[PDB]
Formats: structure tokens, C-alpha cells, sequence
């Protein structure tokens, strides 16, 4: 038993992190087979980033402007191209530690693990969720660009995020491994705001099930609610609506606890309208929305 | 920016996790050089764990009763011994993935990363704190024993925890890598209760320094206090007293903010006596006590 924010073991991704240098600027790159992937704003000077014409800057570089280091071994760049906001560097040796991998684009509300790196060296790993406004509340400092997010399915790594920038509110924005940003952001050095964020309702309910599996039940009630009447209150409180697909995905947790999904919705509806009265749920003073139903089942199956 | 519970990258430890089986009982082991470390109750049947005599059970075992597997690859046991509650198995292969490492016994309040493993397979990694009552609020299921806790300085892994037990209240108990339990627990399948827990004062202080560093400093006063007076008052509120070493590890944060340790103590003492008054500190209404001064330094500086 117990419930903790848990990330996937980072070892398979650690063996792929490298350092990429162009002139004065350095960031992290992902070395899979004989290709290194990194954010394209590595080819920018401090002045270029204000309003960069990337295709211009790229055509003015050659292979020898790129210094790639794996540990203390420099890799020779023999090719380069640009796919959206991601620069791809072909090297002359394949990574012997390349795992089975795929590039995926995740949906809002889904979670992934982030391996925060600096100068190609892993610093830490933590679990994130893609917000409905397509930001992530990560922990990134200068030089963390090129850090990747991922999930692991069996022994296959699904890369879903590469970090590019921070927003004035302190949240973070990035791309998939095809170089396409999540959300309406661009890799400029300009202040950019996201849309108003909402709470991931299906995740909150999954976390309420986790709280009950671990013995916390003070918030349960005996009101009932229809799916529509719950969604009416949810949207009023800036919560994402619950789909029937969301209801079905909560099924296993409903079966384990004997609490129908709509009864858990009634409990949550009361929490939104009443508050927590200074009480806590799994040691939290706030309703937590960065655990998916999959994340809860994986941790609580077998009570 | 951003503030999160962060685990160390687990790659160095993943390469040391193996599977140890005796009869039908399988748990996890730690493979460093040519020795495998695991909980000694692997030599127990389910009925044995009620009232085990461990050397009576151990002397009835020889090297060929132990199945050690790294993946599907078996490591032949060429020697065995018992050190406290940890079984050591000498194998005929030195782990080529052995990192630079160290065995340490941590103090209450110190944090570490846990690599949760099942059948020798890492499943997740999360951050933990040793509570004052010598339990950890972790997340463990059946077959998780032998999972280890660790810190990483430079490239040196400091192993500090190996998992043994779950208590009725859902918290967990284990030993250091020399087999000595943290707290007054024993590896027997009997009812054992953890003591009443307390708040880790040095970690709350570090978190107050983190708030000040980020411009959130309404809670500072002009009062000062003695170390003795603060400790006597803090125990009245279920807070741990500060040690000599606690003051010493708050030094860097004290120097960075220019706020003396005893002045921050006087600031926390008001917060305990007067409450929080519906105000916030780093976005929270709760004081956080599972971030050490090192966790704060390393996450507002990068590593
Ligand atoms: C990558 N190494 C780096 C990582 C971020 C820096 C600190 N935290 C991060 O997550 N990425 C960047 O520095 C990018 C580079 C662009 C995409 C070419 N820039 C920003 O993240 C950024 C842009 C603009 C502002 C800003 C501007 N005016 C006012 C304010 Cl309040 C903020 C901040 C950051």
C-alpha cells in the first residue's frame, strides 16, 4: 500500500543523453541510433533568439559548427536537417545503448516522466502531466532545454516531450519529438501567456479512488448525480467535463472499491462546492489532478 | 523555476537490481561487484515468518539453495553469510555495471530516492523522507522487499535503505545496507506499531528559506530566539528539536538570504503560535517538511 508520485526508472533514457554545442550556446540532445535530436534554438546567438529566422540561420551552418559530446567522447557530425522546432544531427556512430523506442504525441491530462538534464548529464527525474492548456508545471533551469519526457511500456520507451522554454507564470512549454509545440507557443525569446488552465477531472476522481484504497474516506457521501448534472457543476468550477469514456476507464477502480463512478462524482461535487474545511486527502490540501487512472491502478492493484 | 519532489536518476541503481529466490520465495537483491545483498527473510516460508529462528533456518541452507537471477541469467552463488537482517550472497560474476558506491545510515529528516522493484525488475522511482519515528511513507506492494533507497553525489551512489516491511498504518520499515533496522522493528510477521510521528523542523526551515529566495517573505519578523528556547517550544507543537548538525546544514541557505538561522527559527515559532491566518507560503497553506536544505539548494541551482 501507500501512494506516491512515481516516475518511470530513467536508466534507458540516461544512456541516450548527450551535450550539443553551437558557438556560445549549449543544451541537451537525445542520441538514438545514429541521430541526435535537440531544440533548434541551439543555432541561435543571444541576439538571434529575439526574432529568429531559423531556416536562414541553419543554411549558414555546416557540420563542423556542431560539437556533440557523449561523456568525454566527441561524436562527429556528418549531417544535419531541421524538422519543425527540432534539429536532427546525424553522427558517424550509432548509440549502443539505444533502447526500443517510439515517438508519440500525448493528449492533455496524460502523464509522463521527465529526465531533467544539464550539459548532457542527468540531474533528476519527476512525473508531470500535460495540462489542458498544453503547458507543464515542471522544474527547469538554464541549460535544461533538450530534456525529454517519456513513458515506458514493457521495455519500449515512448518519447513524448522535449523541453524548450519557460513562461512568465513559471510553467513550461515544449514540443513532441517531431518538433511540433504542444499549445500555441513559439520558440522566441518573447513573453507568452497560455490559455486559462482547467483541472483534469478524470485524474482527480482516480486520485480520490486512490485515497479510498489507502483508507481516506471522510469526503464520501450518499448523494448521487447524473453524468450531465456533475458536468454542469464541473464546468462551473473550471473542471474539464467527464466523458463516458472517462467513466469506463475508471471502471476497474470502481470495481476494486465498490464505489460507483457517479457516487464518486457526487463526492467530488460536494468538495468543489464546500471545500476541504482545512482537512487533507493523502496529505494534500488541494485536489490533485496529475495521476491518471492508469497511474493509480499501477500503484494500488492488489490493495 | 518550478518546485517539485525530484528523484535522482535511477540508471546506476537499475543496473544493480537482481532477483533472489529461495524455495518459492522471491524478492529483490542488490548486486555490487561480486556480492548480492537482500533481506534475510527470503529463506522463510510463509509459515516460518510468524516466529522465525533465522540461523536455525540459515544453517539448513547451502550455496546451491539460492537462485540469483539478473534477467533470465543465473548468477551462481559461491558463498553466503548473514549480517544482521541482510543476507549476503557471493556470486561468481562481478557486476560490470557496479557504480562507485557507499553504504550510509541516514538520520531522520534526510531524503532519498526509492527504486521500487518487482522480481528484480525496476517499476518506478520516487522520493522519500525518513520520518522521525523511523518509518517511511512509501509505496510498496507484494514482492517489493529488497528495493533500495539511495542518494547520488557526483557519480557515487550512497545506499541508505533496503525495504523489509509494511506496518498496519500503511507506512514502511527497513534497514540500512548493513542489515540494521531503522527504528525498533523486527523482520517477523507480527503486529508492530510505529510511534507517533512529528514534523521535521529543519526541513520546514529549509522550505521557509526557499520561499524567501523566491520573494515570498511576509512571515519574517524582527524577533530572535535561542536554540534552546526554540527546541523547548517546538516540542510543544509536535516538531523535532534542532541539532548542532541541523543548524550547520542550514548555513548555505542562511548565507544566501542573509537571514540568521535563529531569526528564521523565531519566524517559524510565530507561525506555530499564531497560525497561518489563511495566508500562503510558496502557494501552499501547509508547511512542507520533506525537502532538506540540500534538496532546496540543488533544485534552485541545478546539478
Ligand atoms: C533551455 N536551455 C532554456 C530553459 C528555460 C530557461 C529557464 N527555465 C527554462 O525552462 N530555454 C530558453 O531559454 C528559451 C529560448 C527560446 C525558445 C529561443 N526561452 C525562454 O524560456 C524564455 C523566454 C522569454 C521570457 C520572458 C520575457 N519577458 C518577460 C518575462 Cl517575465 C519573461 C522568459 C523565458
Amino acid at each position: 500500500s501507500g501512494f506516491r508520485k512515481m516516475a518511470f526508472p530513467s536508466g534507458k533514457v540516461e544512456g541516450c543523453m548527450v551535450q550539443v554545442t553551437c558557438g556560445t550556446t549549449t543544451l541537451n540532445g537525445l542520441w538514438l541510433d545514429d541521430v541526435v535530436y535537440c531544440p533548434r534554438h541551439v543555432i541561435c546567438t543571444s541576439e538571434d533568439m529575439l526574432n529568429p529566422n531559423y531556416e536562414d540561420l541553419l543554411i549558414r551552418k555546416s557540420n563542423h559548427n556542431f560539437l556533440v559530446q557523449a561523456g568525454n567522447v566527441q561524436l562527429r557530425v556528418i549531417g544535419h536537417s531541421m524538422q519543425n522546432c527540432v534539429l536532427k544531427l546525424k553522427v558517424d556512430t550509432a548509440n549502443p545503448k539505444t533502447p526500443k523506442y517510439k515517438f508519440v504525441r500525448i493528449q492533455p491530462g496524460q502523464t509522463f516522466s521527465v529526465l531533467a538534464c544539464y550539459n548532457g548529464s542527468p540531474s533528476g527525474v519527476y512525473q508531470c502531466a500535460m495540462r489542458p492548456n498544453f503547458t507543464i508545471k515542471g522544474s527547469f533551469l538554464n541549460g535544461s532545454c533538450g530534456s525529454v519526457g517519456f513513458n515506458i511500456d514493457y521495455d519500449c520507451v515512448s518519447f513524448c516531450y522535449m523541453h524548450h522554454m519557460e513562461l512568465p507564470t513559471g510553467v513550461h512549454a515544449g514540443t513532441d519529438l517531431e518538433g511540433n509545440f504542444y499549445g500555441p507557443f513559439v520558440d522566441r525569446q518573447t513573453a507568452q501567456a497560455a490559455g486559462t488552465d482547467t483541472t483534469i477531472t478524470v485524474n482527480v476522481l482516480a486520485w480520490l479512488y486512490a485515497a479510498v484504497i489507502n483508507g481516506d474516506r471522510w469526503f464520501l457521501n450518499r448523494f448521487t448525480t447524473t453524468l450531465n448534472d456533475f458536468n454542469l457543476v464541473a464546468m462551473k468550477y473550471n473542471y474539464e467535463p467527464l466523458t463516458q469514456d472517462h467513466v469506463d476507464i475508471l471502471g476497474p477502480l470502481s470495481a476494486q472499491t465498490g464505489i460507483a463512478v457517479l457516487d464518486m462524482c457526487a463526492s467530488l461535487k460536494e468538495l468543489l462546492q464546500n471545500g476541504m474545511n482545512g482537512r487533507t486527502i493523502l496529505g494534500s490540501a488541494l485536489l490533485e489532478d496529475e495521476f491518471t487512472p492508469f497511474d493509480v491502478v499501477r500503484q494500488c492493484s492488489g490493495v
